[PDB]
């Protein structure tokens, strides 16, 4: 019983809560796609003054 | 007879009625799977605004 107690304790110290991780993964993936789109939008800005000449 | 009565009293004090526990187990498993589906639907919420950009 004491060994099972130490195993449950080590699991309480280290084990991750994966159900949080799935939601944070989905949010971070959507944020990555939005950041790539924002990078393209920022990249377009330089060409607007090409029409000036 | 007095020992039999004391054992019956201890059983009345601590023992559980498992027939209620069976229906509670079925309802709780169904509620757990429904909560997992609700969690997935909550995780999908962020994706809708990618279409706007």
């Amino acid at each position: 019983k004491l060994q099972d107690s130490l195993d449950a304790g080590v699991g309480n110290l280290v084990d991750a809560d994966l159900a949080k991780e799935s939601a944070k993964l989905q949010s971070l993936q959507t944020k990555q796609q939005l950041g790539v789109q924002a990078l393209s939008i920022a990249n377009q800005s330089s060409s607007s003054i090409l029409s000036l000449f």
